[PDB]
């Protein structure tokens, strides 16, 4: 299937064994502090420890400025924030981190302080100077699909157009395909009926011929299907990671690393991976 | 898609709506009777109302001889037990009601005490009668796939052969194509990497032309795949149902109906049906 891997560093992931899966760490900042208290870095740290023992591959942090939140906040200080907490974790936590974020100065931070995987959800187009980032340190970087719109002519075409602007974006600096990653950004820019659309219609990434990460984590469109509050939605989670890796995705990012650690491992074993 | 419902007396069934979800009821048998304990038919209600009140759309009820158990017993034996559920779930659930048995005086029985479907493991090979059962009541009969023996020359060809030869049973006996449901028998008379190799191609059953029940809920072989005892195989049954749906079927056969229901539910609104 795949005939290199992913290297990261001192750690190394095959993308033919299994389904990696890359377990979220969001930060739960500490109020009078900007960053790397005892509270808030002991926090991460043992969930990090958490989802290692659970069956986590690849540990995801992403400071104040990312997803959920989306806090306006200057690059210094979300470096405050971000840098302890990723010093911390790799240092106590053998496994590879990835940071995420679409600035390019907490990218390079990030990955000094020891992150291994740029994770961008603008696919470089917030920031482009993120994919030079990337290009020097020569780290995977993961090219989410978002736009600042939702006026689709062709659901899945112009997914496909927007994501090989990225890819440009990513090769015009200096990215080796073989750190190229991207994501269909579900949960992003689109309707509740058209992430269901992008689900049903995923294989259709594979065409590009990188590496696919599928993150649908609680997400508001399971809620309405399911009509079901964000800690209910375990099992719609599921039915997604499900059909995320029978259409090929070869990463999956969770919150629940337990639970869809066990729905991958069934499925990597019906599917043959 | 289907351009019949699946007719059930006072029910009706649509194929096109959504995934259908069979809760499992097994019998859990009184010492000291052989059956009609206000015990024993008491758990069995309360268990049916609470797989009615998580989105079960049928009942399916199985005493001693069947599933998991096998205990050879009588067919007087079996109707002293069965019949009593029957009697007391249809009253008391408005929900069409299944009768798990291979056994043909085991199915009129029930249906007569108000059963609305036959569920036969044998596909109507142990007891041929069990199909002109069907054919005179006119009710809506699964024909399951299994054998004797694991010598298989090619696992799915023969699995395809093999349900064959158990259509041609039910139609000889007056059954309309309207009233056949096909199940693949996982975790019946086959490996491990057999069963997994069925569920891997399961949507060759679909070129047959009936509807397919898939029932793995609590299988060995996710247990032998995640080693995990029979009490934690909820996200292994999940990849399972959600690997199902994607391949076809209409209806899953499940311990755990609220949770297995939830992923159904996400799964039809992906695929669009």
């Amino acid at each position: 299937k795949w005939d290199y891997d992913l290297r990261c560093g001192e750690y190394t992931l095959n993308l033919n064994e299994k389904t990696l899966i890359m377990g979220i760490l969001n930060v739960t900042p500490d109020s009078f502090s900007d960053g790397g208290s005892y509270n808030e870095v002991d926090a991460a740290v043992r969930h990090a420890k958490e989802m290692r023992d659970e069956g986590a591959h690849i540990i995801d942090i992403g400071g104040e400025s990312t997803r959920p939140g989306f806090a306006k906040v200057s690059v210094e200080e979300e470096i405050k924030r971000v840098v302890p907490m990723i010093q911390a974790v790799s240092k106590e936590v053998k496994l590879p981190i990835s940071i995420d974020t679409y600035k390019a100065e907490v990218a390079k931070q990030a990955i000094e302080a020891g992150a291994h995987i740029i994770n961008d959800i603008w696919g470089a187009k917030a920031e482009p100077k993120i994919a030079e980032v990337a290009a020097h340190y020569d780290v995977p970087i993961i090219l989410m699909h978002n736009r600042d719109n939702m006026n689709y002519r062709n659901l899945m075409a112009d997914m496909i157009a927007d994501l090989y602007d990225s890819i440009k974006i990513a090769k015009d600096a200096g990215v080796r395909d073989e750190n190229i990653i991207l994501d269909p950004g579900i949960g992003f820019a689109k309707t509740p009926e058209q992430n269901l659309e992008a689900m049903r219609n995923l294989e259709q990434l594979n065409v590009l011929g990188y590496p696919v990460l599928l993150g649908t984590s609680r997400k508001s469109f399971i809620g309405h299907v399911l009509d079901l509050p964000v800690e209910e939605r375990l099992e719609g989670t599921g039915a997604t990671v499900c059909l995320g890796i029978e259409k090929g995705c070869e990463f999956v990012r969770v919150h629940d690393v337990k639970e869809m650690s066990r729905m991958a491992k069934m499925m990597d074993a019906m599917i043959g991976k």
